[PDB]
């Protein structure tokens, strides 16, 4: 009667939304070649059992940058998911927080910085997204300050961004009620939904990268890589964690799934930091793979919002239940007892 | 008028049973990825054919653990077939028999092994499934006496079982009714059905396997490989016969097609002992190839339960002589006068 | 107005012929995996033209066997074709004379070698299928004597024959009135249809092909080939032309398309004899690869079938004016003025 | 409302053809196996980011030939596009001329070189075509003479022209009223549509090459290669500029895709002359690989056509400043201020 499939609900909560909705959630650049090669790239990796062993006891357990993330998996910063049921951003730090995982916010966001950390206790990150005065940024950057945002997730990939269809035909109208409360409206001093569509510096570098360092610590994260010249370049240039992706495919198509364009991202980067590829992600199966790769930790974005979208606080309360309750399997049934004996040597790729 | 195609039953077979029923005879693991790699994978080996040769005469006759199975096919142990028609397990045996072959039958079973046995003269095997407390299983193992199971078709790849969707929705009511007659309901001494689904021990090892051998012969099986890590590994603890699987793709997912993972499982353990790969296997056009890869001899799963299921002992008896009058067209028309004229010097494979 | 497409007639003449003709000629076996890997197959070897030169004229003109079978196609030995179109075989002979080519008719024909010679002065060749006893066989191969069917096209691929499923439920029933008067009715001396499926020899041997030449000469074809360990063993033992094939893909299902399986075969017999296969080809285009590949002239089967029984003798006609005029375009626009400057030299292939 | 995709057309102008038109424009050699390999051909080349970078400002700006076509993409030489809107060819001039690139025309006009020029100021190619007697070709060619059509496109691969199915059943009707002025009507002296279907020189050669630029300047181009035989043999016959091309995939099928072909044509030729591939071509997504592989800059044919014949001088200026603006997301998210750093340095492509 219960009915399981984490993405059996795409379809449900497809029937929840309006037009808009859906496809702001459900898109990907211009021919979303990607969108597929998201999901039917995991199945070119075979997996690699071993047998006969002791299964008793298992471990999902982490820690990332010193955080013992109750389990690998983690949430990535979707944009406005209060239009999805206002309360998204909200409920969804509670409901790691109850899950024990990190819960992941961007600059696009429903719900303020100040607005959602009222949830109470529980680890979490924020995406930042430099502007092209940083005045502003200067300050949002520093207003995760000792309320706890630990990292930032700068977004490396998101200058001029992605081409997703669907959007400009059926001319995505910002819900004149509903607003981005992370900024809300800011100016300088002489607006909402176009002053965040007003707002960005298409010239973000590793010479902004050197000055976001001298305001503050918090973990500068890598947010958009898939490739190894920008991946040693990201040692090069003090900081730890890594955020590998395509943006949920949105930012640019035809760019490799971020597990196909693993291998060389890690294996870049040697021992230096570890890396968080978010992105295709859907079940455990998938997810023990990335982690078999060598990155340490996941990110989860899309089965994310058609969750609470659908359920309340309930519907991503299942969406890491039942992502956690499927990693317990994968990795008992190949054989391992705790990530420590997970690693790429452990199975078979398709390209390899 | 008669028809001819061995699965043209699956579909026929597939109207005869309440939903649950063909499900539970018809899953996989969650994306079932492996279910269609297990039919689409035999054809990614092309033949390879020699001609101009005495055919008046050929040979399936085989000796499997100094066994003469009749013909080179047999039997995979199947979940409660009695449910498929009020009988199975018990009607498998003889037909088996009357076949000339292996009727294995798994603890799962509805038929219990004082029950199926009265079936009469014939080769047969038994899936041992070692429990939490191993008081239960010692008697088991040694229930098997000198009734004659042969071997043990100890099955080490089910600990914690593989996630088959449907169960789970649509609740697989274990028929009220009908029961597990091979415990049927044990309990230590202070129940049926979640007995079964109450007994396990998620941590079986190659100690246990040390154990197992001072509670008898009866040739242990390895049932559960897809790599050559606990191939040697097998040959390294005492034993013959292995039963190279996926379980029928119902344990874990995208983990490799028996045939295809076949070559480094046999390549791995040389001359110590034979390989039967029990999965995928349709055809003896199919059925050729894995005795090419080196395999000696193969099991058969689900094609043999929408027979019973279908049409009695006539069912299977089809599914035994459609099958073996297949094999007498391939060995024929590939130049080959018995099994000692196959092997995998006789063909070509995609991946190679 | 007027329709060209050379197999858009395969649907056509499908309407035209009872379940069982079309299905007769519409088979291949079992699964029939390699029909359509007999199209799809040419797919995967890419053109390679030349440009910039002199193509006022150009040349199909060949010479097979010290021949000049007018342009390069040719027609393999279709069972009764009589059944579709009372005529067939008859107007075959007479259609390719007209066309200057072979027409080439098996033993399992509707109209005999004293029956369809009547229409008079052209090339053609006529398939042996030796049987149990050689006494009818020799009086067979010596019939087509100075008669003129100039090779014999030995049948290596045919002793115990091809399971096309179809058959053997819609029970192909040999049409009452219409039979095979090749053979039409024979004995020893103490019937038709289930004469001729009333004798063969399931162990024919290179001895075999041995006495066949002291009893001939009638250049003897090697028609069922795949690989080149019966390809050196073909020169090895006495005769020119081969006739790679899998048997309209009738006999044995996943064994390589004869394009790609053609390299090896061609490769092996080295400049001692000359090879043509038939199977897979319905276009000038896929045509002028066999060509490339190394096998001098071509057969055509189907393609000539779904003709007779559409059209009269107008029918086959166009499959070859059609076909002939589809090289014309194929040898013009990758420069060519001529085979001599074809072969494989001149283009890439998938595999490689 | 306004509805965005560079082909979203191709359907919308379906509708608005007679079926004769659609399929003109809309045709492929007899199966146009590379109609389809034409778009999901550029899909086998993954992308390559760098990221990080400065993006205020970007470069399409060309210079080919010592021509500054504003951007990098062109128009190539449609037949006759007046019959999808009675103004074509003369509102593309027009069209390009605003775009500010070129506007590349046939032989086969409907508008006459005398007619479309009085569009006014503005780069334009134009094709030869030459014909059996070289006296009407001698003046075609000096007739685009200081008028300006700076260079000639001579077609190199279309001597006897490819086997589009679709015309030859649905024969096309030249429409009676509607004439190629380009010619419109010759004659040595004692027509239209079939004069022109009445005139070429099926041995065009590397000697009337030769013969051409005695005659002219005007950069000779190579349309028509897909193989560096006739690349290196293009520098070795005094020219610049090359247009490798399979004719919309129209004259010959199965022959690589212009992009696949390219790596080859390219780097075949190298430093002596710019190559330029007008195919496939219709998003700047697959434009950039394109200018990846070393082809400088490129043209674009259909998805010129099915936006005229759709929405007057309004339709291309769309096909363009979607293109442009589609050519300014892709350079800038791979890490690009222009062209000067692009190549196939920055890249993956699936063959490799
Ligand atoms: C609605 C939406 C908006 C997005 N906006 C951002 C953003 O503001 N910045 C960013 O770096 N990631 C953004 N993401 C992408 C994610 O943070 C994450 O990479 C992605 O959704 C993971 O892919 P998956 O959906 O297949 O798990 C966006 C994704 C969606 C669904
Ligand atoms: C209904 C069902 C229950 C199964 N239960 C067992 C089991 O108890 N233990 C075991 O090792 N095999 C079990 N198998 C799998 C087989 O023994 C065998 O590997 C498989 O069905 C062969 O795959 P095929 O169905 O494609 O031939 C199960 C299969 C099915 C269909
Ligand atoms: C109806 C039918 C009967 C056949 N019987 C014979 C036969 O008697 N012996 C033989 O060697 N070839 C036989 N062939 C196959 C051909 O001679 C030839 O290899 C084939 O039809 C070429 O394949 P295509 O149909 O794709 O051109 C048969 C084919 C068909 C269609
Ligand atoms: C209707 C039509 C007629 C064509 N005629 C010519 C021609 O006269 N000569 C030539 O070299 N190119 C001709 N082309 C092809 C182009 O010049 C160009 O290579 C092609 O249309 C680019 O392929 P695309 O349509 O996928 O962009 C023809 C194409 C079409 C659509």
């Amino acid at each position: 009667m219960e009915i399981t499939n984490v993405n059996e609900y795409e379809a449900i909560a497809k029937q929840k939304l309006p037009k808009m909705v859906y496809d702001f959630y459900a898109s990907g650049a211009e021919d979303q070649w990607t969108l597929a090669e998201n999901r039917n790239a995991f199945s070119r990796i075979l997996f690699r059992p071993r047998i006969l062993i002791d299964v008793t006891n298992i471990d999902m357990t982490t820690t990332i940058l010193g955080f013992k993330i109750s389990m690998p998996i983690m949430i990535a910063p979707t944009a406005m998911q209060k239009m999805a049921h206002p309360e998204g951003e909200y409920a969804t730090a509670r409901a790691a927080s109850a899950a024990g995982t990190i819960m992941t916010l961007s600059s696009w966001a429903t719900s303020s910085v100040e607005e959602v950390a009222s949830t109470g206790p529980g680890i979490r990150f924020f995406q930042l997204y430099v502007y092209k005065d940083r005045n502003v940024v200067a300050q949002l950057v520093r207003r995760a300050e000792r309320a706890g945002f630990k990292a930032i997730a700068l977004t490396v990939d998101t200058p001029r961004l992605g081409r997703r269809e669907a959007d400009i035909k059926n001319r995505f109208v910002l819900p004149p009620f509903l607003t981005l409360k992370n900024f809300e409206g800011i100016d300088l001093g002489k607006g909402l939904s176009s002053y965040v569509a007003g707002q960005i510096d298409r010239s973000l570098s590793w010479k902004d990268v050197a000055w976001l360092q001298t305001i503050t610590s918090l973990p500068i994260l890598v947010k958009g890589v898939i490739t190894a010249e920008d991946a040693r370049l990201a040692v090069q240039h003090g900081a730890a964690g890594i955020i590998v992706s395509n943006h949920g495919a949105r930012q640019l198509d035809y760019v490799p799934a971020t597990i196909m364009a693993l291998e060389e991202v890690v294996k870049a980067a040697q021992g230096r930091i570890p890396v968080f590829l978010d992105g295709g992600v859907r079940r455990g199966t998938d997810v023990f793979k990335a982690l078999a790769l060598g990155a340490a930790g996941v990110f989860i974005g899309r089965p994310v919002v058609f969750s609470l979208a659908a359920e309340g606080e309930a519907g991503v309360k299942k969406v890491l239940q039942m992502m956690r309750d499927e990693f317990e399997l994968t990795m008992a049934l190949s054989g391992c007892r705790s990530l420590k004996e997970i690693s790429r040597s452990h199975i078979a790729a398709d390209w390899d």
